[PDB]
């Protein structure tokens, strides 16, 4: 059993890794971490900074969600992160992906007491 703040942790939180990811990390972490358990996640960020980091970015600039829905907040700077991209030729249970290191803004759902990322909306390479 999960709450929402620990599933975002789950699924999106790689502190102690190197910020370029090796052409096996997603193969490698969407394993891992229980995102190719069911059926092969389609798409997934994993942010390679520390844990207070990222839940500082609840406190940051406040942006609109994707959806319009929610409160959504962007980090002041570019993070290491890494994007995850199931391949074309995957199904379920052989979930092969591609690996894309970069650096961006990320963009997080937050909520709750303490006020803490529930959700990865989004990235983007902009600083404002
Ligand atoms: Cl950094
Ligand atoms: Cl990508
Ligand atoms: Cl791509
Ligand atoms: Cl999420
Ligand atoms: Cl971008
Ligand atoms: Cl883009």
């Amino acid at each position: 059993k999960e709450s929402r703040a620990k599933k975002f942790q789950r699924q999106h939180m790689d502190s102690d890794s190197s910020p370029s990811s090796s052409s096996l990390y997603c193969n490698l972490m969407m394993l891992l971490r229980n995102m190719t358990q069911g059926r092969c996640k389609p798409v997934n960020t994993f942010v390679h900074e520390p844990l207070v980091d990222v839940q500082n970015v609840c406190f940051q600039e406040k942006v609109t969600c994707k959806n319009g829905q929610g409160n959504c907040y962007k980090s002041n700077s570019s993070m290491h992160i890494t994007d995850c991209r199931l391949t074309n030729g995957s199904r379920y249970p052989n979930c092969a992906y591609r690996t894309s290191p970069k650096e961006r803004h990320i963009i997080v759902a937050c909520e709750g007491s303490p006020y803490v990322p529930v959700h990865f909306d989004a990235s983007v390479e902009d600083s404002t």
